[PDB]
């Protein structure tokens, strides 16, 4: 299918042990999208001094419609030193492995892939 139905657990930034998914834009989306399928990854809500306590480069949902059976339809774009690889709408959070943190919610998300 081109689309997922995701129901992603939304951490507290300091909760998060493992604070990005690798090392070059390519990495991170890979791995973002290898964690999304798994059932692995986490979400964290961008607010003022969230991503400075996360590792670049960064993998966002952002929204890429205006929403079926509750779920969201996102898309990935990544950023390094100010860049995106991607364009797309507005920001749900930020993408984090999940290693078996407390979520304090779920985002229900319909993952383009």
């Amino acid at each position: 299918k081109t689309h997922v139905q995701l129901s992603l657990p939304v951490l507290q930034v300091r909760d998060v042990l493992v604070r990005g998914f690798g090392d070059s834009v390519e990495e991170v989306l890979s791995e973002a999208r290898q964690h999304l399928k798994d059932g692995t990854c986490g979400l964290v809500e961008v607010e003022k001094g969230v991503l400075p306590q996360l590792e670049q480069p960064y993998v966002f949902i952002k929204r890429s419609d205006a929403a079926p059976h509750g779920h969201v339809m996102v898309e990935l774009v990544a950023e390094l030193e100010g860049i995106q690889y991607g364009r797309s709408g507005e920001t749900l959070g930020v993408l984090v492995p999940h290693v078996g943190e407390i979520p304090v919610a779920y985002r229900k998300v319909l993952l383009r892939k």
